[PDB]
């Protein structure tokens, strides 16, 4: 049904909600430093 | 400062966590049923 | 969705068969020298 670009669209989605959170949790004490 | 195999190693892990989450899903949804 | 099961399968065996020849690559150029 649902294309693969579609699939490919979504799941690069999910990876980008994965990777920002995760280095958010990394960087957080940096973020306080300002 | 991050090797070009780990930047590939932990797509791959992201990746595999995703795809587990799919498994389980249809899993659980064929058990649903009985 | 299967056929995301499907996708994310491939896509992990195609980042696979990248790892291993990037290993390999890294091996040969170490010794290039």
């Amino acid at each position: 049904s649902v294309s693969e670009i579609q699939l490919m669209h979504n799941l690069g989605k999910h990876l980008n909600s994965m990777e920002r959170v995760e280095w958010l949790r990394k960087k957080l004490q940096d973020v306080h430093n300002f």
